């Protein structure tokens, strides 16, 4: 990354800061390889080891499929209307940006969003949230699992 | 990763102390993600940012572990 | 630490109910940290407040790991 921002900055690319940023960041984050026994880092050192073998595409996997068929169950219960369309659930891949935004702290839930079914959008649109959290938190005490002697 | 504009609060990540600020009260809950963004790179800088927040809440979690286990007894 | 100034004083760490009150409001996620309070000394008022938040942090800590005390068999 390093390289190549120095080879894009040379050249006349406005692309070079997201590389040299990323490098950036990702040296600070290398700094781990050093300081794995310093009792401060001690859960990146050990969740190298376990977050990173199949729980996370376990959930990974398991989320992909809740992020979809939520998504299609979300823009399907959605009218077409005259062009803000009065819904940020419009085609299927709006739909599926609001929920990853959900899932990631960046959106809001409204009653109002423009459906023949209201009631039924909101009990989806929760239901997505509750699973998403079950996932998460199953995930969570997966990368704890703290038996804190052990 | 944030632009230079011509001097109210364009963004909210300016200077150096305003982006440590802005972390900082993002950690203990007086931030919010979703800000001016002003940036030519949003989503590398809203993916910096969850990192941040994921990693610095792996970090408080590590370090409310090793005191929730260790010294309930020592 | 907060200089008296001609009347919403550019500080809301105004009097020693103000101030009181701020810091209260701050241990209930009420409040806001501002590095512009109209103080000769802004450096110092920064890190007595941020000495404060996280003292109060350990302290809820302490209740939290006290209330919760898991040993979940037990
Ligand atoms: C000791 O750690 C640090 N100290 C001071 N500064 C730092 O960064 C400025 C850092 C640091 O860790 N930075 C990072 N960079 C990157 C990169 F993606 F760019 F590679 C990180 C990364 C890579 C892969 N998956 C994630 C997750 C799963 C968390 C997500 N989402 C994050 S993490
Ligand atoms: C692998 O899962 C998925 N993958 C892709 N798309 C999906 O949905 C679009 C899904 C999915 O889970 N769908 C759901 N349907 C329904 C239902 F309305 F039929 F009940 C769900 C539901 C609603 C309310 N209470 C519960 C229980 C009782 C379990 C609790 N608590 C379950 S959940
Ligand atoms: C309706 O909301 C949801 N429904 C179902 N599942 C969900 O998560 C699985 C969610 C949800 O809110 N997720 C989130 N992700 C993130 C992120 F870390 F990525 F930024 C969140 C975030 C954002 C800003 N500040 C924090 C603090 C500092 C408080 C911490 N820690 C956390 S919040
Ligand atoms: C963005 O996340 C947060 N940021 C800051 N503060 C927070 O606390 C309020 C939160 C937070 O977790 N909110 C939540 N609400 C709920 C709900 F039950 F109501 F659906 C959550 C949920 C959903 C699904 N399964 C669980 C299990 C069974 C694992 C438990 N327990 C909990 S999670
Ligand atoms: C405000 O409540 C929240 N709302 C949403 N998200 C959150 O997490 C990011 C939080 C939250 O708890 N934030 C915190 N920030 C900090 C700070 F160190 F930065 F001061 C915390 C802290 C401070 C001092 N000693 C600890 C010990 C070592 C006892 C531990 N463990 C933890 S705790
Ligand atoms: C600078 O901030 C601090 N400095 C030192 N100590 C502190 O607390 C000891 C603090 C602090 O933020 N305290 C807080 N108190 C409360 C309250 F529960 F009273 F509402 C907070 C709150 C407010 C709104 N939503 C939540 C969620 C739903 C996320 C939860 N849970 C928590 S936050
Ligand atoms: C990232 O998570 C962490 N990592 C390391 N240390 C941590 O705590 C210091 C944390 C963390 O989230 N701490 C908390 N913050 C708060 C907040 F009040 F501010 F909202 C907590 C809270 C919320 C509501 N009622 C209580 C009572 C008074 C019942 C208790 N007990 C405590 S708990």
């Amino acid at each position: 990354l390093v390289i190549l921002s120095v080879f894009l900055y040379l050249f006349a690319y406005k692309e070079y800061l997201a590389c040299l940023v990323l490098a950036m960041a990702l040296g600070w984050a290398n700094m781990l390889y050093y300081t794995r026994g310093f009792q401060s880092m001690s859960m990146y050192s050990v969740m190298i080891q376990k977050v990173i073998l199949h729980d996370v595409l376990k959930f990974l996997f398991v989320y992909i499929v809740f992020l979809l068929g939520f998504g299609v169950a979300l823009a399907s219960l959605i009218e077409k209307c005259p062009n803000k369309d009065c819904s940020s659930y419009g085609s299927f891949s709006d739909a599926v940006l609001e929920l990853f935004k959900l899932t990631i702290g960046l959106g809001d839930l409204n009653i109002q969003q423009n459906s023949k079914y209201p009631i039924l959008f909101l009990f989806l649109l929760i239901t997505y949230v509750i699973l998403t959290f079950v996932l998460l938190l199953n995930m969570l005490i997966a990368l704890m699992g703290e038996t804190v002697e052990n």
